[PDB]
């Protein structure tokens, strides 16, 4: 499998845009920058509102937990070859703790609100204008050649006032080059593609295009997660019980891939469940023909088949976000 978009633009670029092992970090002033308020952590990083002692403006400090010094440098030579892009998180400095060197990434300050909060209050109109701004950032990482293998609403900082939307931690995202064999332990479960469920390793771009259709999903049926599997078997029953297991099969075997015999079972046989049996009266108000026509053609078993970033902004779900734009 190689991507059907953007396939040599590592090939194309210098090796140190794609090296980022060769990457020496020039390190900034720790005291430029202090912690004023927690807001977010995860598995390898916390998260702080922060103030630029220079200026006095506020900025987001992202303390990284002990991890590879590889998995350091991609996130930082990432970001660095994003910043400026549209809706893309933009990293304004880098900096350690002298006594123990944890670093801490410096951001700019995105006043985001919760999308289990915010999501609820989301418009018809407002979903398709930020689904859009999101298409905007993962156009332009995937023109880059980068994968950013971690789309979730999670990952999608939203200032609903500003209507301003910014793509953010680029500590999963990878350089794409055809060929190579990635691993599949990326993303968030239930925003996992099939080809990471299936071992599927040679993937591409296409994974988040998977992943932004789950989001998708879970905004206009109002059910979050869309595909709510508990672990990584069941994840795949849980889609397969959607889109039909026929489905599955000329997937399978049109990449070669052999279930091992316990998901193969726990799989079984399914028919799909067509898109409008999951409209109901707390989502009536945001399906339309045009939004399941666009989540149909997000969420294909086959990545090949999936709608390209480029593809999806064009779909006429769009139209009036872009003729908005377009005046
Ligand atoms: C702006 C921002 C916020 Br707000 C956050 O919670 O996490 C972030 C992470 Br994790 C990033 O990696 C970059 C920016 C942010």
């Amino acid at each position: 499998s190689k991507a059907r978009v953007y396939a040599d633009v590592n090939v194309l670029r210098p090796k140190e845009y794609w090296d980022y092992e060769a990457l020496t970090v020039q390190w900034g002033e720790q005291d430029d920058y202090e912690v004023v308020r927690k807001v977010g952590r995860g598995k390898y990083s916390e998260v702080f509102e922060g103030i630029n002692v220079n200026n006095n403006e506020k900025c987001i400090i992202k303390i990284l937990k002990p991890v590879k010094k590889k998995k350091i440098k991609r996130e930082i030579k990432i970001l660095q070859n994003l910043c400026g892009g549209p809706n893309i998180v933009k990293l304004l400095d880098i900096v350690r703790d002298q006594h123990s060197k944890t670093p801490s990434l410096i951001f700019e300050y995105v006043n985001n609100t919760d999308f289990k909060v915010l999501y609820p209050t989301l418009t018809d109109y407002d979903i398709r204008y930020y689904i859009y701004e999101l298409l905007k950032a993962l156009d332009y990482c995937h023109s880059q050649g980068i994968m950013h293998r971690d789309v979730k609403p999670h990952n999608v900082m939203i200032d609903h006032e500003l209507r301003k939307l910014r793509l953010i931690d680029w500590g999963l995202a990878e350089f794409y080059h055809p060929g190579k064999e990635y691993n599949v332990r990326v993303a968030s479960r239930y925003f996992k593609g099939p080809e990471l469920l299936v071992d599927l390793q040679d993937y591409d771009y296409s994974l988040d295009m998977w992943s932004l259709g789950c989001m998708f999903a879970g905004m206009i049926f109002r059910k979050e997660p869309f595909f709510y599997g508990h672990d990584n078997h069941d994840q795949l029953v849980k889609i397969a019980k959607v889109l039909g297991t026929d489905g599955l099969n000329v997937y399978l075997n049109k990449y070669r891939i052999e279930l091992d015999p316990q998901l193969e079972a726990l799989v079984g046989r399914h028919s799909r469940k067509p898109w409008l049996k999951f409209m109901n009266a707390d989502n009536q108000h945001l399906v339309s023909p045009e939004a399941i026509d666009f989540l149909d053609k997000l969420l294909r078993y086959d990545h090949q088949e999936r709608l390209t970033a480029l593809e999806a902004m064009t779909h006429p779900y769009f139209q009036q976000v872009r003729a908005a734009e377009n005046s």
